């Protein structure tokens, strides 16, 4: 993995300070804070308001987000920048502890970008918790080459990205803090996931690689919202969070907890809203950036994706 | 700035799968032994070929006429075996033929994927890096080629072949490890009218021959975009062996645009070749496309050996998905 300082940010501090918020806190003096990192399309509240945020609440947490402008929609490494800068403040506002990252879509991707390219936080981040991660992107969106016009973090996790390669062969398919990874063959949005294999976008070597079909059978389904919103993927994260190696364990979690619905504990309303979780995602593509290439690589990744075409033309060594 | 990245795979070369005997077996010099030899040059074949059938008609004697003793390599059977194989033939000679010309650098010069071979050798076989002072490849195919899938006609190809199809675990491993970027002084000398190399016609990196930083010589880029040379005429033609020359003969280790221009568009075989070798020349192919229908075929790409599998996983060989 890279190695030496942290590369700089592009955005000032102010800026990114002002993408975190936790519930009923500061992040500069907050108890078991938990990192949570939306989903493209959606802010912190979209993605979590209906289930992560109230149900790490009871689990004993402070639930905390980042919100990159716009929705999720600008470069990838950028929304990284907000949760690296989230982390190194929330390690420091809860007295110099570690604590977990738990995110959706985009936002593991986000993570694992992170830790691969910012060694200062291996040592903040305590675990993983990502549900329908896509760290090889999507083959869904077609190939590269014929993707309509599309937002700069649409194009980054479309398979074949240059952003994909780079994370890839910086060493970031494999996990660096202890992580766990909770997906679904009948996602709609992020394949392959069908193989309970390294081939699924959302597998890392040495994680704890939750396929619920491999778990549920092969007649459980949920889709890309319902892997972070259902029952079982609760009854997966809580084991997560409280496991001493930092991964779910499989003597957790069994037949009984395969319920594809909103996970139990949350309110009648919070299980409406988290039904309807995408529903925001394509209203904030319609009205966001759109453009004709992938964004170029900041300079710390550009040695890891030579060869592959960005908006300024073919990376060179 | 820019960060500290190693761009290739350092450390002890991996094992061989070979013993040192039967690796030796395979390199032949003319008129000497590599244990004793003035001025090597190591050749390295096409698939389909042995180093005899792919340079009698060529830069063997063109090369012994500018002053060098010729070696070559004949991987069995006719490099249609495992290219990581085929690699081992081209390392153990490098270290035989530098150990028996008095520690000397030596040229390497290729045909087709010869060219493949050695760039993955100078990739994953550290020790070479020292031992070779320049690399001439014509026609190499660095990311395989779009043309003639394996799954044509009968739905068994040979292990080469399916390591140089492009997408093949091998060339994804090659181009994660870093092997698109040259490794020491490269021309790679192509034609946007290759029959059996695609893509190659846009000038640019995004063909198969183009390493960056290498000197990049697409025939049509100097002498029109109607000039034709095939697969094989990439090795054998006349202008080709301006540039040859030119990168055989350069202190910088690469061909050099001053040395060729126009008037060296000659696409027929190399002038001072002998009516016999021209005539040979031309037909240099034919034995190749035979010997790749005679040979060993199978339903899937060769495994990765040991050293390239963290650049390729995920991809899919005979043994199952590639995990480092
Ligand atoms: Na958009
Ligand atoms: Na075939």
């Amino acid at each position: 993995l890279p190695s030496g300082s942290d590369p700089a940010f592009s955005q000032p501090k102010s800026v990114l300070d002002a993408g975190l918020t936790c519930q009923g806190a500061s992040p500069s003096s907050v108890s078991k804070p938990i990192l949570l990192v939306p989903g493209t399309g959606t802010t912190g509240p979209q993605s979590f308001d209906s289930n992560w945020i109230p149900l790490s609440t009871q689990l004993g947490y402070t639930p905390c987000w980042i919100s990159p402008p716009p929705f999720m929609l600008n470069d990838t490494q950028v929304n990284t920048e907000y949760m690296v800068n989230a982390i190194t403040a929330l390690y420091a506002g809860s007295g110099n502890n570690k604590l977990p990252v738990l995110t959706w879509s985009q936002g593991g991707l986000v993570a694992q970008w992170g830790l691969t390219f910012f060694p200062s936080i291996r040592s903040k981040v305590d675990r993983l918790m990502a549900f329908a991660p896509d760290y090889k992107g999507t083959v869904l969106a077609g190939p590269l080459d014929a993707l309509a016009v599309s937002a700069p973090s649409v194009w980054q996790q479309t398979t074949g990205s240059a952003l994909t390669t780079a994370l890839r062969n910086a060493g970031g398919l494999t996990q660096i803090v202890p992580t766990t990874n909770l997906y679904s063959a009948t996602d709609e949005i992020v394949q392959p996931q069908v193989s309970n294999s390294p081939l699924d976008s959302s597998y890392l070597f040495n994680g704890k690689n939750v396929q619920a079909q491999a778990v549920c059978g092969p007649l459980f389904v949920i889709d890309h919202a319902g892997s972070l919103t259902s029952q079982f993927s609760y009854v997966v994260g809580r084991s997560a969070l409280r496991s001493t190696t930092g991964q779910a364990r499989s003597a957790d979690y069994g037949i009984t907890d395969c319920n594809p619905l909103p996970a139990n504990d949350l309110t009648p309303e919070q299980k409406v809203a988290a039904a309807a979780l995408l529903a925001p995602a394509a209203a904030a593509i319609v009205a966001g950036p759109k453009q004709n290439c992938e964004p170029d690589l900041m300079p710390y990744a550009r040695p890891f994706a030579v060869g592959k075409r960005t908006c300024s033309g073919i990376v060179t060594p």
